[PDB]
């Protein structure tokens, strides 16, 4: 074998964005909505392929959170999806091992909303977060109550409160 | 020639990320500061380059901000600089051509905030016309220094008369 790229949005041709949607689409049995693919788009992509066709993919998005009364800077993974027949050989692993690599490089703290999927980020060194969760809407932050448990974080450094409190920003669709 | 290269933070050595620091710093007359440095890294950059010689960049980070009570998905640019011997010679506005094509590519808006505006007039950019709000103490203010001063390129359409709310960080918000 599998070849992996890292690619920005801008740096995606329009067929690798295609194939991303049918790829995202098919992975997630059509559980994966329009504002979910608008929340994959305008970060980091790390591609897996096998010769010419595209079989993985992870995405990292930059968002601005704050960490209690602190503002952090967040590498967001989004849409993490492998074909269905490529799956349980490990090519979902070394997509997080490229994530975190680039998390390691430009953000302060990673992190996203797993399903069921949580071994496979555990097993890269992400942990369950602890604190409470809110997030904007109707105008004020109310906790996401539905997230608490199910949100994960990781520090290259570690050195990180994960019983804090996190705020994220405002988006479309599903915040976390 | 000045060769132009785009690449992710991510994508950069800590050399270049060193090069970087120092341009900003020579360009600005040490009028920017270590927050801003960090308001420059986690996105795209666009490099201008005279051989090997770093002379020129600007990069363009995501935000999340809101349009009135609307999300929009923000191309905002940070850190235009061009060394000093280089200016007045096109560099800046090949600068925003590539940094209009990667807003246009990613996000609904693109942002800024100035300090001359021509050059960015001069590529399509407009100044936003309606209140800007920044986060001081965990609660909206009125971005009133600001206003006039933020120019929006349109990725096109966005009304440039509603309020604009900018997302959290450290340093100064716009
Ligand atoms: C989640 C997902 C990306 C995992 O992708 P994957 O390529 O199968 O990932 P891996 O192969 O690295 O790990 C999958 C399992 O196989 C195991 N495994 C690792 N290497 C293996 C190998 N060489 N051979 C066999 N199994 C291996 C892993 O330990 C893991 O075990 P687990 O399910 O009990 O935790 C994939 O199942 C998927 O696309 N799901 C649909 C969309 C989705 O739910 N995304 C996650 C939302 S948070
Ligand atoms: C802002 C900045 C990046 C402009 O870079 P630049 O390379 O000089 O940009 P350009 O050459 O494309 O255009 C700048 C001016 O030179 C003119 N110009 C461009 N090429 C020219 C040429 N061959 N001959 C004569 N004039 C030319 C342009 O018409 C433009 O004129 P204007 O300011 O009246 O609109 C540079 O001044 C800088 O680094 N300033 C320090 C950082 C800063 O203060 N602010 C960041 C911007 S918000
Ligand atoms: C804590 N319980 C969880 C639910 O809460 C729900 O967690 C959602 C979460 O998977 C989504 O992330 C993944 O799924 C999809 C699309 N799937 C939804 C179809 O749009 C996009 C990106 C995926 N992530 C990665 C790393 O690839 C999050 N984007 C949103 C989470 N929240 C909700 O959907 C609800 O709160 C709706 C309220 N607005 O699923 C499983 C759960 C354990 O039961
Ligand atoms: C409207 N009048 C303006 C002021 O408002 C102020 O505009 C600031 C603006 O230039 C800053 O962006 C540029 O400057 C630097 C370095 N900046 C100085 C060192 O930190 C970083 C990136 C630059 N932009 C681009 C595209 O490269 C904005 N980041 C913030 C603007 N606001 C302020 O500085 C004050 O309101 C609060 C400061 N505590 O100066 C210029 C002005 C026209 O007079």
């Amino acid at each position: 074998g599998i070849e992996y790229r890292s690619l920005h949005t801008s740096q995606l041709t329009l067929s690798e964005k295609e194939a991303l949607y049918d790829l995202l689409i098919e992975g997630f049995e059509g559980d994966f909505s329009h504002d979910d693919f608008a929340h994959t788009l305008g970060g980091m992509h790390v591609m897996a392929f096998d010769q010419q066709k595209l079989v993985g993919h992870v995405a990292i998005i930059q968002r601005h959170m704050a960490l209690d009364n602190t503002p952090i800077s967040v590498g967001y993974v989004e849409a993490m999806v492998v074909e269905q027949s490529y799956r349980r050989q490990g090519i979902g692993r070394q997509l997080m091992l490229q994530t975190n690599k680039i998390i390691a490089s430009c953000y302060q703290l990673g992190l996203l909303s797993a399903s069921d999927g949580q071994k496979l980020y555990h097993s890269v060194g992400w942990q369950i977060w602890k604190g409470k969760l809110f997030e904007l809407k109707q105008g004020s932050y109310i906790r996401s109550i539905e997230e608490e448990g199910g949100v994960m974080g990781w520090k290259a450094d570690g050195e990180v409160d994960f019983t804090a409190s996190l705020y994220c920003d405002f988006r479309g669709g599903d915040q976390w």
